[PDB]
């Protein structure tokens, strides 16, 4: 009358060697199957096609129904998670026979021979040999210590039923305390015909390390010493938020902890627990943290919490609410003294769940991962060419700084889908090409990666943080005094905010760059980003505002949270003179709200010293007198048009792919003759050169002087004295 | 006690010969619990399509599961049984009569097989259980000759007393070793129209999309055929097949054409039907349904109409069935084994239909889009529509063909339907009102009845984003060849120097400004590249693409960005910027500001477009913002001004061809000097309104006088004043 339906798993304890098949199950369920416990028991383990034969015995009646046994080496073989929703099942045909069972050797170079002593008889003693092989701890092993494992992945035998996905092999061996034509053999990776489910390890997850160290160390802390963090008395966190733009990171991390910790484990289905009757979700809520907090070692993973806990203030949706965010906790304030409990929580974005009072009092702990930087897709590539090995393609290193440099955009979950991709279309362009060739040849290389990234069509491109191309000095024209100046801008408050501790005068933390709109104004600030090598921000000026009012307002909070969380750094604000003007140009009042809320975060009853505000603009006019005041904004830089030197280094710069000595030019009469036009201009005069001389002949190796006189005759200088005279007037009176 | 309820079908395997009409595989237990015969007929009626196509029944070797039977794959496709439909067995039925005549029919052959027969007759009729409606025998070996020959057995003269029966098996009685019934080689036509049986649908049933035919078939017969294939890259293959388009394109058409060519198991769902008042129910059955798909390696799985089940999730909720379902299946699409070789097929509407949460890049990467059909395709459609009516129902030359494709613009293939069907009940209704219930094929398609078919026809397609502009060719060109030289290279440099320009750095200027007169030369223009680009055209309107809701434009701009994009490179075009440009004079609302700012920031902000070229044309060019007018945008700009002597004149000899040159007596060089302050557009009302001129005398005419082409010139104004064209000058001097 029990009625079993569902089952979960649980570690066996005393370890030893037992049955290595123990199946701890209570009489009743024994009884509710209608099958004898001297056999065999399957597990559905909730779809995946996998079913398991195993043999079957009886607890002690002190093992709860709720929980079984399975043993971590068949954990390991099935990859059962130490948690995961598991059923019961009536026996199917037994297996018709083994043949070979061949050792594998993984983690290990192998060449055993002298200390082997005949590991087959430990290893076949269990009778549950598996197919895929099964994986045992060191234990003692003569001398040396170390750890060695082997796995029986590669054999021949084969089963009528294609049905039964794990099928269990016998075993009926001669000795004491020789296979079938000997055993040893291979030293490569697991067999690929039966594609055995292998799906991260730690030498996979690269991309990030300065997150990972720390969510490993905030995630060991209460665990392995919960005695030691409860001494103190300042109780252990129970809340973990993970929280980043889409595509990154997030889901590897929770199954690689859940995989690679042998405790239980807690996981979700996400908004699969809401029903129509709230009894049900509370009944199922309270039952699973029953279960949670009734065995010492638990994990709990909650995926998608905006779904399941909707902002309070945003809507009144009704149903599902606060109130199971409040029962949740509650049940997280109390569950013990010192305990060990971690939960980890990864939501897309925590601007729809309610962090209203979550931040306060329930968790301290904050997880930011951003999109990958070069550094982190040029190691993610690397690793993806790592586990798809040589043996399948060849490309140089060369070539892989390229594409990692080509790709700035991309999202850590755009990479595997061009590898995909180009996988794909190799072939495809293979089968109509070469009519069936062998793959091996056909490899991957460089045109289709070229191709694949060029028709991606990447959606992730629109974010609140615009990671701008990295630049470095060489494309900077400008004069030495400049650089200079933002080098010691740049690095007297990272240098010095020690003595400024003690000075008590702090910084200034106000730059503001007025100038031509030609050049020297945005190029700069990705130069000034890759040499200091700080988090940058780039934010344009329409690109905040927003129909909906308060939503710049929103946008603007939260880009300055997310610089507050990310050290001392810089901010920069690519077009200021759109929202400044208050009076010279009608505008909303949302504008003014705006401004007044900017000037308080700024220099308003509080100082925001990590940070430092630069700005750009067009007109200065446009900047209201109350936020230009002395002690904000005080810098000013003139950053007037170009100069002999810096034109004559931008014109050099563009020449590189052209031949300076088939074109006879000296650099320096092109440079004096083009005196007042800017750095885009003389990119934009380049280019039309460049065409000029490429409409003759379609490609060529050179550009004549003809075609230089013709760009610069056609395209005007378009600027007049009237604004410089009037940036020196602004420029005088401050 | 085992009460079968429902079978499925699975191929023969072994080859062998068997009974390769009546294998029958089926446990006995079930033959023991329906209480009939093994030895004798049985009737599976798949539910439905009465007839029950009654075939002999034997027994299994205890190893053929229940849950599938076996019934030939010869009977199998005559029956229009694909693999994995719903089999319902019931009682057996009353023996057949006799057989009458049995006629062969060549299919897809020029018969004369008289030289390789070698009684034929015999392989095909000594079988059991042989059924008229249609046997089909692969080649196997008959002396030389190799190749494939296949018959068509479909034609008979036999009466039976049920008319329920559609199928009606008769039984067979020969003479012969290792004579019919007076002969059986006869005709060579296709099955008879009588029998109104299904027919399966070919490659040749679809045309006009052969790219895209010929990519989706690649993706889904590289998994299925060489499972191995993908296996040894290990990055798994993908299971991702989205099919999105307008309704009636024929995407669905094509889907079940690719599940007819495949001999594969193949699975169908009603859609919303599995929806049920009990989530757990529901689960339950798509577990079942999986895992019984599944159990044989080689599986479809076909999904329809799936945004009812998968809501976006990104905006507003509802109850019961939610994105839980969505999750589900993504958990169980992304674990049914390493390598596999099962996809999925998913059938949508719309893009954003679909929850874009399903839409993941690492499972979903493949997406097909099937967008209206061209000219091309409309033609191509509409020939092999008339070809396979075959000419004895009708007699139409390719000329009304392509004047019909050229006369449909937003037509689809749902559309060219009702049209065919709407003009054959005309001709009937024309038929029957005026002849008298006359022969129907003496009758047969003419041109007034489809005139008047899609004149009544009110297609609900006018309305849409995506326009295909109707093309023109370079004859109706009227203009000077200093423009055109300029477009060429324009349009032509990045196609054969897109290689150079990634090499030097330049890219393409990629903006090109057509401001003039509004007389002409801009949808000429327009028509003129989009002809010989030969590259994918959108058109989007002025006063269009301006809607009441706010950020309309705006998601609709970004969804004709991006599907230039995606859509290999290629040319955009505007038809009126002089109405979305005015905002500070105009005193336009927000939503005009955001979206130039939101278009200025897409064309050259922190990205580059090198593959699409932007090319605009705008009648009033002083509305457009100082920060849109900057040097490495729109910097190309074209005069385009009134056309000029040589372009009237061109026109006016254009418009006279249907007129008699030498019987008018005009030499086209004095009409086309006194007419010179016209424009293209006012030249043509000038011709239209010096024919009706002409016309109102004495009804048609064969010529045009002089006298009426003075009256026409006189009674109208050229209309166009010399200060416009001096503000023309002033503005292209200062720009
Ligand atoms: N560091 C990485 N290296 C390689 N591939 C990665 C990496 N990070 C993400 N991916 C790719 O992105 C896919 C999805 O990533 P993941 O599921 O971890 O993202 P998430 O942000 O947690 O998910 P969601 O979009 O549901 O919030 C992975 O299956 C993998 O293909
Ligand atoms: N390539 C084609 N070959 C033959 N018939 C076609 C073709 N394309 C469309 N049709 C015709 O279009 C008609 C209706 O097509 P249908 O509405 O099923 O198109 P679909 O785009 O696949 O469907 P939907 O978008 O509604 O799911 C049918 O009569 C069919 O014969």
């Amino acid at each position: 009358f029990k009625l079993p339906a569902e089952f979960i798993t649980r570690p066996h304890p005393s370890k030893d060697h037992g049955k290595e098949c123990t199946a701890y199950i209570h009489p009743n369920v024994l009884s509710s199957l209608e099958i004898n416990p001297g056999s065999f028991c399957t597990v559905g383990k909730i779809g995946e096609n996998g079913i398991l034969v195993i043999a079957r015995a009886g607890d002690e009646e002190v093992h709860p129904v709720n929980v079984i046994t399975l043993s971590t080496t068949i954990r390991s073989v099935g990859n059962l998670i130490l948690g995961d929703r598991l059923e019961l099942k009536k026996a199917q045909v037994q297996p018709p026979y083994a043949t070979k069972v061949t050792v594998g050797s993984l983690q290990g170079y192998n060449i055993l021979e002298c200390m082997e002593e005949k590991v087959i008889q430990k290893l076949l003693d269990d009778s549950g040999v598996i197919m895929p092989g099964m994986i045992f701890q060191n234990l003692k092993t003569k001398a040396g210590d170390e750890s060695i494992d082997v796995v029986i992945t590669d054999a021949s035998d084969d089963s009528l039923p294609d049905v039964s996905q794990l099928d269990l092999n016998m075993d009926d061996m001669y000795g004491g305390l020789g296979s079938t034509h000997i055993t040893f053999s291979k030293e490569t990776q697991a067999n690929r015909k039966y594609n055995l489910p292998e799906p991260l390890s730690y030498a996979a997850v690269g991309g990030l390390d300065k997150e990972i160290e720390s969510l490993k160390s905030a995630i060991e802390i209460p665990l392995h010493q919960p005695t030691l963090f409860s001494s103190f008395g300042v109780s252990p966190p129970r809340g973990i938020l993970l929280h980043g733009p889409p595509g990154t990171g997030k889901t590897m991390l929770l199954r690689v902890v859940a995989n690679t910790s042998n405790a239980h484990v807690l996981t979700i289905n996400g908004p699969s627990i809401v029903s129509k009757y709230l009894g049900e979700t509370e009944a199922a809520l309270r039952d699973i943290f029953n279960e949670a907090r009734k065995y010492q070692p638990s994990i709990i993973f909650i995926d998608e919490i905006d779904s399941i806990a909707p902002n309070r203030a945003n809507d009144d949706s009704g149903e599902v609410e606060s109130r199971v965010v409040a029962t949740l906790l509650t049940l997280m304030d109390g569950m013990g003294a010192a305990g060990k409990v971690v939960v980890i929580a990864a939501t897309n974005r925590p601007n729809s769940v309610d962090p209203a009072l979550r931040r306060p009092g329930r968790f301290d702990q904050e997880v930011e991962i951003g999109i990958p930087d070069v550094d982190a897709r040029f190691d993610i590539l690397t690793k993806q060419f790592s586990r798809m090995s040589s043996d399948r393609h060849v490309l140089d290193s060369e070539a892989i700084k390229y594409i990692a440099s080509k790709t700035h955009g991309y999202v850590g979950a755009d990479l595997t889908a061009l590898c995909r991709e180009s996988v794909m279309k190799t072939i495809q362009r293979g089968l109509g090409t070469d009519a069936n060739i062998d793959k091996f040849s056909l490899k991957v290389t460089l045109k289709d990666v070229e191709s694949a990234m060029v028709d991606i069509r990447p959606s992730a491109m629109r974010e609140i943080f615009l990671e701008m191309p990295k630049v470095y000095w060489s494309d900077i024209g400008g004069q030495e005094e400049l650089k200079t100046k933002m080098k010691e801008m740049i690095q007297l408050p990272l240098e010095a905010s020690e003595t400024f501790a003690r000075l008590g005068i702090s910084a200034p933390k106000g730059v503001l760059l007025y100038g031509p709109p030609g050049c020297s104004k945005t190029l700069t600030a990705k130069a000034l980003a890759t040499e200091s090598g700080i988090n940058f921000l780039a934010v344009k000026g329409p690109e905040i505002f927003n129909k909906y009012v308060g939503e710049s307002e929103r946008a603007i909070r939260e880009i300055f949270r997310k610089a507050r969380s990310a050290a001392p750094s810089i901010i920069f604000f690519d077009e200021i003179d759109a929202l400044s003007p208050d009076r010279d140009g009608s505008s909303t009042s949302a504008a003014n709200h705006v401004l007044t809320s900017l000037l308080n975060e700024i220099d308003g009853v509080e100082e925001l010293k990590g940070v430092v505000i630069v700005a750009a603009t067009n007109r200065p006019d446009e900047i209201d007198a109350a936020l230009l005041r002395p002690g904000r904004l005080d810098r000013h830089i003139y950053v007037g048009p170009p100069d002999v030197n810096a034109r004559l280094e931008i014109l050099k710069k563009c020449t590189k792919k052209f031949n300076t000595e088939e074109s006879g030019v000296d650099l320096h009469e092109l440079a004096d003759r083009t005196e007042g036009y800017s750095g885009a201009e003389v990119v934009l005069l380049c280019q039309e050169a460049g065409l000029a001389a490429i409409m003759e002949d379609l490609d060529v190796a050179k550009v004549e002087l003809r075609h230089f006189e013709k760009a610069f005759k056609g395209i005007a200088r378009g600027i007049t004295p009237e604004m410089l005279s009037y940036y020196e007037e602004f420029a005088l009176r401050s």
